[PDB]
């Protein structure tokens, strides 16, 4: 351990993967995808009770990194977007299949990836000037990260079309009165009152909670699995396409 | 298929900009639906599918977005009695709703003033809903004797929380647009005095989105889910059926 | 004829009053099975409306801790196993009753008591009520349909920080992620929901029970389904060393 993108910690309990390349507002490429299921592969299987996500610097995350789609492998451009496809299916999976309390730490910005698959965690805390924005439409694709369908279930089908359809950014705010965050605290204090609170979490009974996520998340699984192999299929299409 | 706009008696149907705008338009009568209105807004709907808007509006004339279901739809009665009038209407409620469960562009309410009854549960089904602050949300429905349609059996529960909506689909509650919002019902509420102009502001923009995307990113979200709300939509209606039949109807 | 509970009806409305203020309400043994009978009484009367209320102070503290220490001839093993058989078929009432459904909630709430909320009608609480359910507190797992029909009602990132983390609730916090109906001030609370109540009761009977039964059968099926899972990952943690 052993991250080129990443910097994965371990202390209390509390497993900490922090995105880290701040130059790039923390945008995800191809070596992060990897790199973020090694580390989930990993925290799901160590002995830690908790883990959390968070960002390196002034973002949590720009999402998807413009850099992994002009990278072209030898069977052009109908094997990039397979490629990609079949990464991102198993990308998503991860978090489907996570089973500790999984907790996103919202520092800054977020968007694209970064913000649909926060509908996958256990709870979100996010900063007074974290926002979220999904652009997918204005880029001409579709949603993915299981968010066309955990969405409209969080947020009501009618805001959830304000964001995944018409690209609407969210304030932490809004995006905590639509369901989304957990809870927004201010700026300044934001890093010390999380963590206060984190620590508290990872003393609970360590058995407990994994039971208890399992028992609500289980049934549930086998629906989100087949929610994202569709997602993707119908994302690997749009990668095809004149409007992307 | 039309050029600009479509010639109905009880609708305004234009297209412009990429959106296709259907109007209710019988503001004398608080925009009440009617049997005609029923037809219409169906070929309206069938219409606005298949031309080339990206973004379709439902809205209503005058200070009423609807009152609902017309009185009169019961009045007139047919050859066969009480009893093929309730089999009648029950299919054409059935098929009704359906054109909303199957719409595949993006669908959007502006809520211009209060609505009742099933313009209310249809919103459910929509992509986005706006409203004016003078707008308001009721449906009665336990008051008159019946049960819930629009597939607001299903989709109420799930967008408000079966605690707040039952307060409105069984104890007839009237909300305010602010109500509505904060219960999920309403993407947004403006003030009316600006309402208009923001709202078709903000449409305007919509439409210049790439087409493609917006149509299979609402596919995704939509598909997977048309199959229950159709037999949600069935089984709501065997049930109102019944309901009319009944003693506490009359 | 009830020891815990006290069951009264008048206006076409069942009231039915937790009745053990000294224990804040415990739901024991027999209260659980007094619940039951209640219900499948009022299920078949004639009233419009079912409320469940408590006694004093407490709406309810939840399971007494007095039904485990009770140990019958097969040990532990056994008591498990029959606590999970009672406890299945007490949640399934709640989920099988016909008639609309209210909680009065006079006080604080806790865990069993605060999970079964989700498959009431309405719930309409006092502002010094409040809601707790600190099941991995106590090495246990979600019950009453939680675990499914709380993310549903809350979202899962509020349903998480009270089912998994035990986050207490004020009434406040409660109304506004979707748990409670509404929150009334304490002076005028009890007047204010029963005379909404009345008025509900005089609301057309058919058409209420047959609205309910339109919105709530085509679900009942998932939710015994939940209901028994949960039951047996709950018998599992009760033999554990967390527990
Ligand atoms: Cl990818
Ligand atoms: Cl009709
Ligand atoms: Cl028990």
């Amino acid at each position: 351990m052993g991250f080129e993108t990443l910097v994965v910690t371990s202390e209390d309990g509390i497993t900490k993967i922090m995105f880290n390349r701040p130059k790039k507002k923390n945008a995800i490429n191809t070596e992060m995808y990897h790199e973020i299921m090694r580390a989930l592969k990993a925290a799901s299987k160590d002995d830690s009770i908790i883990t959390v996500l968070t960002g390196n610097g002034d973002y949590y995350s720009s999402g998807n990194d413009l850099t992994n789609f002009t990278d072209i492998p030898p069977g052009g451009v109908e094997e990039k977007a397979k490629n990609n496809a079949v990464l991102l299916r198993e990308f998503v999976g991860c978090f489907i299949d996570f089973p500790k309390p999984l907790i996103a730490v919202v520092n800054g910005p977020a968007v694209g990836i970064s913000v649909t698959l926060l509908g996958l965690f256990d709870a979100v805390y996010a900063s007074d000037r974290a926002t979220f924005h999904t652009p997918f439409s204005h880029l001409g694709q579709s949603p993915e990260g299981c968010s066309s369908y955990t969405f409209p279930k969080i947020m009501s089908p009618a805001k959830a079309t304000e964001m995944l359809i018409f690209g609407k950014k969210l304030t932490a705010g809004e995006a905590c009165a639509q369901g989304l965050v957990t809870e927004v605290f201010p700026d300044s204090t934001f890093q010390k009152e999380v963590w206060t609170r984190l620590k508290a979490f990872a003393k609970l009974p360590p058995n407990a909670l994994r039971i208890s996520k399992e028992v609500i998340r289980k049934r549930e699984r086998e629906k989100l699995h087949a929610v994202n192999a569709e997602e993707c299929n119908v994302l690997q299409g749009r990668w095809l396409s004149d409007e992307c």
